[PDB]
Formats: C-alpha cells, sequence, structure tokens
C-alpha cells in the first residue's frame, strides 16, 4: 500500500490540489469511470487500502488509513515515545483490524494500541465532539494543523479533541477527494476557518445515491431525479449528470457497465 503525504504546516492551494489529485489517482480503479468521473474499485482489488500522512508545522505527523473501495477512515497512527501508536475505530471486522495493525505499524515489536472506542459514523463523531451538527465544527488548514498537534506524540487527549480532529480530517481528506465541491470550499477558504454549508453536508450524506444515479444515467439523464441541497439550503433537484459532475471527484463503486463515456 502507498502513502500520500500532505504537508499541512506549509500548505498552499496548489499543494492541496496536488494532494487531492494524488489521492484520487491512487484510490481510483485503474479503468472504471462513468461520464468521465473516475470510480473506486470493488472491495477485492489490491491494494485494498491507502495511507495518508498529514504533517504539521512542527513536523509531527498523523497517518490516516483509508479503505480504498469507499475512502472510509479505518484508524490512524502517530509516533509516541518512539512507538508506532495505532488507533483503530471500533466498527471494523477482525480481519480488517489485523490489516490496520499491520499496515499502519508493520513492525510488530515497536507498536502500541490506543483504540478509538467508538464508531466512525458522523452522528457518533458529532456526539463525542459536543456538537448537534458538524456544521458547528469549523474546517480549515490552520485548524487541521492545530488539531494534529493536540494528538501526535501526546500522552493523553480527550475524546472531544480526537473527534474534532477526525471530523476535520475525514472531511478535508476523504470527503474532499470524493467531491471537488468540498475541495473547492477548502480552496476558496484556504487562508481561514469555515463552516461546512448545507450543500457540503448534503453531498457527504448522499455520495452513494449520487454515484448510483450517475452510473445508471442514460444519455446524461438521471433515471430518477435526486433531491439534494444547495448552499443556501434550498432544494436541488438533479436531473442530469452535467448538473452534478463538476462537484464530483470520485464515484462510489457500482457494479456493471455505464457510459464511460
Amino acid at each position: 500500500v502507498n502513502t500520500i503525504t500532505f504537508d499541512v504546516g506549509n500548505a498552499t492551494i496548489n499543494k492541496y490540489a496536488t494532494f487531492m489529485e494524488s489521492l484520487r489517482n491512487e484510490a481510483k480503479d485503474p479503468t472504471l469511470k462513468c461520464y468521465g468521473i473516475p470510480m473506486l474499485p470493488d472491495s477485492n482489488l489490491t491494494p485494498k487500502y491507502v495511507l495518508v500522512k498529514l504533517q504539521d508545522a512542527s513536523s509531527k505527523t498523523i497517518t490516516l488509513m483509508l479503505r480504498r473501495n469507499n475512502l472510509y477512515v479505518m484508524g490512524y497512527s502517530d509516533l509516541y515515545n518512539g512507538k508506532c501508536r495505532y488507533h483503530i475505530f471500533n466498527d471494523i471486522s477482525s480481519t480488517e483490524s489485523t490489516d490496520v495493525e499491520n499496515t499502519l505499524c508493520p513492525n510488530s515489536n515497536s507498536r502500541e494500541k490506543k483504540a478509538i472506542n467508538y464508531n466512525s459514523q458522523y452522528s457518533t463523531l458529532q456526539n463525542k465532539a459536543g456538537v448537534s451538527s458538524r456544521s458547528q465544527v469549523q474546517l480549515g488548514i490552520q485548524i487541521l494543523n492545530s488539531d494534529i498537534g493536540k494528538i501526535s506524540g501526546v500522552s493523553t487527549f480527550t475524546d472531544k479533541t480526537e473527534a474534532e480532529f477526525l471530523l476535520v480530517a475525514i472531511q478535508m481528506v476523504s470527503e474532499a477527494a470524493r467531491f471537488k465541491y468540498i475541495e473547492n470550499q477548502v480552496k476558496t477558504n484556504f487562508n481561514r476557518a469555515f463552516n461546512p454549508n448545507p450543500k457540503v453536508l448534503s453531498l457527504e450524506e448522499n455520495w452513494g445515491k449520487i454515484s448510483l444515479a450517475i452510473h445508471n444515467a442514460k444519455n446524461g439523464a438521471l433515471t430518477s431525479p435526486l433531491e439534494l441541497k444547495n448552499a443556501d439550503d434550498t432544494k436541488w433537484i438533479v436531473l442530469r449528470v452535467d448538473e452534478i459532475k463538476p462537484d464530483m471527484g470520485l464515484l462510489n463503486y457500482v457494479s456493471g457497465t455505464c457510459q464511460t463515456t
């Protein structure tokens, strides 16, 4: 499995763009695409995982482990007192957990467990972070930088600190890779903190449905319209692929042929 590094501490818009390109190119199936939009592979294609190393301004790092087929974060590692400290979500199988141990921390004599004792659903992360919605958790480059430093190499930290980091990282890494719209929210706000708008949230919550609709669309027309939210919280009834393609970075895996095109 490959490691993609993003230097948060020294980030620029172009470095972030390159990071997004690199992550999409690593994770996508080598061939699958619909309407020109690359698709993630099935759950069998190897490597099954991608590592994303995030570096803060003090050169400390956290490495996220992502499932390639859906870009979900499985866990993360940090260097702690010389040890590879692995933090695994509580919602993956025993066989995947073995893979997370060995992929984050291949040397079995130099590693240490520090579990994430909760699941990776946004509702859970929000609860641990003390928010009723992740619209209340600002995103941003400086925030990500700061949050890395609250964890990496740190003996103890609260669940709220951890869940804030996870909310920010999951969105700025995996959601941004899935959605050019989210990448572009980060870029438009690159020098400052921002709150995820209704369209960010709607896209995040509907990636599966959107991916299916694009895969199934015939001559650019969705078989069944898909109702999302615009950034001003008005309904967005999507009728055609060209209305939503600009916001897409990656499609969720959907079996069978589509217009590639």
